[PDB]
């Protein structure tokens, strides 16, 4: 079914974002696996898997519309060096990929296409849920302290 | 059957106690899982679910001795700012409640409305047992650190 | 996240319309179960448990976008005499709380709040259901006349 | 196989008699569904399926008898205004059924389609059992009055 | 166990007045069944199975005090003729049975016999539920009608 | 409720496209029966069976606005003469549908119905599967060929 | 502990030939399933999924031997445009893959990384088991014709 051009490349940049995030998260969790962090390392492997299917359901949606799904540009990763940084590097990448959604449901509307933006808005309410845990996560830190926060996040 | 018109007016009283609580504990328990503190959270969701069922054999009673329940007047809710102040805040309205609670048995004692006392002694024991809990969170917090407080309740 | 000032102010609206009809319609519910309408009282206090569990998200929303959710003000409960009475005071509640969902499902679109639109979406259904069960109940009563409207209403 | 055209002629217009039932009786019954009398609207529903059902077979052996089976020309839906119109609507549309039904078993012995002919007896069949209800609920009406009537299907 | 001579002379009162209920709610149970109306019947059999059940306990505490049961003075039976009438009767018997139960209970009190307070406060409540019961048929006789109130005790 | 006069105009719109749907989908399954292609005929009998569970649907919602659900009149069924057409035949109904509803959801939002156009959301969703449904059927039927296409379709 | 820096670097580099493969092989997947092609789809999904575990346990081994793995550089995905073309890309893709693994292995044996050796082996096994499938489609094609072999992949 033809779909709009500038909607199709919207749909194109979020999973450009949703490519980065797969990367991101995923890497970010193995660094915690490996330094003994398995709570943290775990949580960001789902985190991982859940932006893994935002893609396919983008990829999905562009080829129903005739478009062509862009999987050969990645964009910048954003790695931490420590927990912190991590967290903060992800959300980061977060508030743009929310940022983007909005851009991208705004003219979905403008072109009747609702269908995409009922996607797009699904996908909102993963990446708002993901921005609650990490925000949640940086006020734990300050709260219970460091060591506490990383002691928290060793086991499973 | 025709209550006491004093009893029923203990009992308004009781009632709204009982109304400042449900709404205190609930945003509370709100609070504390917004900022990933989710034992607490959920222990003082327990907590405002308990005083919506004193509320609610109140209500029954009222109704049965054919007053008029007062669910209109709120009282002024206790909200703090940090763990600590809240745990306080909780504490000095239960301790509200009970005083309240021993004169509404006094009265009921004095007109023979055993059935009437005896709900309220029920509910008496409840508001003891959360004067436990609150009295000993606030101890531990001095035997613990507050950190270390916090952090054995971030997971249920 | 820090969410839009006016659309916090929204929430605090909706929200205050739910601890109303929470109150009311629990009120309303004890009521006919004190009369022998069991079927009436039954079902007056789900309605009672849906507005709570509304008020819970609302709630739960507004503290994720950083604002303060208003349980201190509680506005005028619309209380029957009779059965009649108390299905119209239902009826008229619900109309207000319907041209509050939909103003502030205008705001939310707006400035692209989606996830608390979609919030309200889901709300906004759950009312326009209760309003279909009262002008049923209202038209039955004419149908089947009062005696047997109440009748009806007795056993669960 | 080849069947014959007046057979095929009387087989379209049972199917156009059952295809005006399929919808009168499916409208009917979410009016009363609406109105609150779900005993009455769940058992129309039910005989608007059974219509569906008939229509089926219909265009089955139409298909067989190598003609084409009409789905567009949709004659005049009696729909009642209240329940004792509803019923009657339904009733007289039955009537003029039956009469078709047995004009067509005529033609059908006549040209020795006994296989259509003992597939519009089981229709008849089941249009006879309709008309048993509907002569039955209206006397219901007189025995019992309209205000018990509606009241008895309120409820499933 | 030596009890109080006045005490056992308020609990041989109140198993007096349990006596009489028994065979009073007996009688108008098996008048109600006789009459057809077998939700009347039953619901009023549980009542005389509960103070038979009340009576065993007041016996057993009068034996244990040293004291002999009077199972031998029954007083007035208080029986009518029609349904209203029969829970008219029944409701002035319990309000009679509840001035006696309390006027035993501040005698209890004031000689320390508190676990003979005990039980009659139990036998109390278990009298309010039954006045809230019988309160609640005859104002439901008022607001559906005797004809429908009877109709909906026809059944179990 | 009562709903927008235009609003209740664009629902029996959508309303008379999915009962142009019902019939031609279950003429079309039916053909494709006698055919002897019964994976084509169950397919297609379940695309219009999900056409009633929405014409259900919207019938529904217009009686509870206070409108007349219009059953009565049937526009043009699209039927062809061979598979290849006959698919065309509801790819073309289709494109009409999803048009008709981008209009009927513009108007919703524009007066704030807004659980009226989450229904015609609902309903989109299902007529663009239906189109994925139909386009790629057409391009299979190019890749593997007519001859294997419709051999793929003899058993369910 | 601390790795070859050269076993390290051809870790990356197969890890980057991996992260390619998950890509081409997942677009792959989603084209075929938008063409109906549903067995190819489903199969060419595990392949990606496989790729995705190889690629997890290089960045993990990576990790483990105190090297940074590179998930920031992707290479040329090998898109087809039709069914022969996207086997043949994938094949191609194997055989490069093949060809990288092997002198991998060489080296982690020369420095007597055996583990390095077996994980790579293992993975060298998963994509020799790959060019067997890819070797075999292409010849079946010839085979069977290219009409017969999409028809074969058409349902799971
Ligand atoms: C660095 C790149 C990637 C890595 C390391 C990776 C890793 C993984 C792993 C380890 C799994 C779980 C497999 C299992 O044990 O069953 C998985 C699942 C999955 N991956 Fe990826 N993946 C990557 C990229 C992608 C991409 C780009 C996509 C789609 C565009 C994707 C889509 C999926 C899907 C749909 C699943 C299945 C999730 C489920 O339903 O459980 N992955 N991935
Ligand atoms: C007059 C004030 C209230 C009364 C009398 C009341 C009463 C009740 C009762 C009796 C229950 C069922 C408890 C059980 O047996 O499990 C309940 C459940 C609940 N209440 Fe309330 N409540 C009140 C106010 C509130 C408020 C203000 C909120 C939130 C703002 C709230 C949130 C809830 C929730 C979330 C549940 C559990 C619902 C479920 O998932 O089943 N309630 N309430
Ligand atoms: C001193 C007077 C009475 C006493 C203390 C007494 C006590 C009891 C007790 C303790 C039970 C067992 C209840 C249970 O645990 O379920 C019982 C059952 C019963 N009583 Fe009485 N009762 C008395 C008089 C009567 C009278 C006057 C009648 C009838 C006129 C009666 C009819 C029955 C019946 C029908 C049962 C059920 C028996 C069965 O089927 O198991 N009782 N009684
Ligand atoms: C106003 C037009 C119609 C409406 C609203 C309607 C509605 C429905 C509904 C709601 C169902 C049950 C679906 C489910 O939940 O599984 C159904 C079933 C069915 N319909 Fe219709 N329908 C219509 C017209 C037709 C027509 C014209 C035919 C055939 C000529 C038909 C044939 C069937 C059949 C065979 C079933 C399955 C019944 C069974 O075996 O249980 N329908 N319909
Ligand atoms: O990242 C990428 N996404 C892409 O589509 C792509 C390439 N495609 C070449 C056209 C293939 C084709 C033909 C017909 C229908 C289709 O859907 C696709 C090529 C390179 C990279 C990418
Ligand atoms: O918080 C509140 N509690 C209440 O009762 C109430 C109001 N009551 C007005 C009607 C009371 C009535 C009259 C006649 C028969 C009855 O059964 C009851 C009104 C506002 C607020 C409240
Ligand atoms: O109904 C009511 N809702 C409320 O929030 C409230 C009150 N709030 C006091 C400050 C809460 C605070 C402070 C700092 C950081 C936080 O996260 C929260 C006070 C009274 C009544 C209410
Ligand atoms: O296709 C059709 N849809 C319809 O409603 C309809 C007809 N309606 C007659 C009046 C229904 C009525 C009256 C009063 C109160 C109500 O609630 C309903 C008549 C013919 C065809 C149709
Ligand atoms: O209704 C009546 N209740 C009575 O107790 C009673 C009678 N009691 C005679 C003495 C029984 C007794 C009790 C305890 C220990 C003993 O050694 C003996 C005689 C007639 C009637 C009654
Ligand atoms: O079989 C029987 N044994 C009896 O005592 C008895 C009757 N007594 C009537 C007394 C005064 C009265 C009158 C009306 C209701 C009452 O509750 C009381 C009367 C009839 C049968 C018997
Ligand atoms: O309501 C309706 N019933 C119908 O058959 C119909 C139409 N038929 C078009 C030709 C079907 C055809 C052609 C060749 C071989 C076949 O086997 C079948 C057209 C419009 C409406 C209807
Ligand atoms: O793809 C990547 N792998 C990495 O380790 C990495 C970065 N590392 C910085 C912290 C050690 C930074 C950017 C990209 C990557
Ligand atoms: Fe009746
Ligand atoms: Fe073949």
């Amino acid at each position: 079914m033809k779909g709009d051009k500038k909607v199709i490349q919207h749909l194109n940049k979020i999973l450009g974002n949703e490519l980065i995030a797969i990367n991101q998260y995923f890497l970010h969790s193995r660094m915690w696996n490996d330094w003994g962090l398995k709570r943290l390392g775990a949580h960001e492997y789902h985190e991982s898997i859940d932006e893994m299917k935002h893609a396919d359901k983008l990829i999905e949606r562009i080829l129903f519309l005739e478009g062509l799904p862009n999987l050969q540009d990645l964009g910048k990763l954003l790695i931490g060096e420590n927990t912190q940084e991590m967290l903060q590097c992800d959300l980061n990448l977060e508030l743009k990929a929310t940022k983007d959604l909005r851009e991208a449901i705004v003219h979905c509307e403008q072109v009747h296409d609702y269908v995409s933006r009922d996607l797009l808005k699904d996908i909102l309410e993963s990446e708002e849920e993901h921005i609650d845990y990490l925000e949640t996560q940086l006020g734990l830190i300050q709260k219970v302290g460091l060591e506490n926060y990383l002691q928290s996040h060793m086991h499973e």
